[PDB]
């Protein structure tokens, strides 16, 4: 097929295709520690032909976790193992970005430093659930404990922690880093009216709903470089931990602009929830393409067709794929050869070892 095998510079770096690994959670990192493993090392090699492989989200701070058995990239040990997986992505002649997340209000105290509510902009429950894991390394879920608002004097070092994790990164040798701020995570709850009443200048206008993203934007620029920084949003709809308010066509341009300005690496759109949503308008698409000037990532049930179209009309650069990705490791080769993918297994996407993980195999 015709564009999505061609290369494409991503700011420091350049992908010989344009089909990407979306992040994916998978909740099979070491605890004690959040310590990456030599099997997620394993499962990162195996799909390394990507275009480019974004990680799972991973932990900026101890206080970012959500999830029992996500990643961190904030200890000695949590660099010392990460190091070791982009060595093995490397070694394939692959690139990898690591999604860096705070989960904010979506966690649970038992998993908190000191077993404490979890922060957010504003003290409103998720009103959803996150995994835990059970007396035996289980995924069990749990509903998500009622958050406590950040003090105004807490901000800057929210702001640290990601330009600290992004430092890290760097030492680990990711070739990029992807700031998670989609899906109803901490920097969504901060852009969102639906998770932000705050009445300091982090909440009310979109300017001061985008604050918060924007000074991180910035400290992570400066702490490595803006063509080392891409950023995820989901701008458009109503995603499982909160929705874009009542303004959201404007509000997401207002934010593309933005970031624009800063000269980063790439813009990846998360587009819909795995639940579904209005799909993007190619009005829309226009209006985020001639706001943005580097390079921008499709996802959400993408098929190589639909990419092919949309690459092809000069509205996105690159695909990301999430489940084609955890099925098919060599998803390239398929893509390419018009080969039959292997079957999803849905059970096995989170927790457990590696089976549905390292055991979905090449052509
Ligand atoms: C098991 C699983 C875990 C995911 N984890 C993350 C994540 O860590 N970060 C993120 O931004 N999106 C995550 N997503 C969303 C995917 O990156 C991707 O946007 C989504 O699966 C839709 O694309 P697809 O139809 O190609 O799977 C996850 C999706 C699934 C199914």
């Amino acid at each position: 097929a015709e564009k999505l095998f061609t290369p494409l510079k991503v700011g420091a770096v350049t992908a010989p295709n344009r089909v990407f690994m979306a992040p994916l959670t998978r909740l099979r990192s070491i605890e004690p520690g959040d310590i990456p493993t030599p099997l997620m090392g394993e499962y990162y090699r195996q799909r390394a032909s990507a275009g480019l492989i974004i990680s799972e989200a991973t932990q900026i701070s101890a206080q970012a976790k959500g999830y029992a058995g996500a990643p961190g990239l904030h200890s000695p040990e949590q660099i010392a193992a990460w190091k070791k997986i982009t060595a093995g992505v490397h070694a394939e002649d692959g690139r990898i970005a690591v999604q860096l997340w705070h989960t904010g209000r979506i966690s649970h105290s038992s998993i908190q430093p000191g077993g404490q509510a979890p922060v957010s902009a504003s003290a409103l429950n998720a009103n959803t659930r996150t995994s835990l894991r059970d007396e035996n390394g289980n995924a069990i879920r749990v509903d998500t404990t009622t958050p406590r608002a950040l003090e105004l004097d807490e901000i800057p070092g929210i702001v640290n922690d990601f330009r600290q994790a992004v430092a890290n990164a760097r030492e680990a040798g990711f070739d990029l880093v992807e700031l998670h701020s989609a899906h109803g995570y901490l920097l969504h709850q901060f852009l969102s009216p639906s998770s932000n009443q705050r009445t300091d200048q982090y909440g009310g206008s979109v300017e001061n709903r985008a604050r918060l993203v924007l000074e991180v934007v910035d400290a992570v620029c400066n702490e490595w470089s803006a063509d080392r920084i891409g950023i995820r949003v989901s701008p458009i709809g109503t995603f499982q931990n909160v929705d874009n308010g009542p303004n959201e066509e404007a509000d997401a341009l207002y934010l593309i602009e933005e970031l624009a300005k800063r000269g980063i690496a790439y813009l990846h759109m998360s587009e819909t929830d795995l639940a579904g949503g209005k799909p993007y308008s190619e009005a829309f698409r226009q209006k985020v393409r001639e706001r943005f000037h580097g390079v921008i990532i499709g996802a959400g049930a993408y098929t190589a067709e639909k990419a092919e179209d949309l690459i092809g009309k000069g509205l996105i650069d690159a695909v990301a794929f999430g489940r084609d990705y955890i099925a098919n490791p060599d998803l390239v080769a398929r893509l390419q050869k018009k080969a039959e993918l292997n079957p999803q297994r849905p059970e096995s996407f989170y927790g457990g070892g590696a089976e549905g993980y390292t055991d979905y195999p090449s052509l």
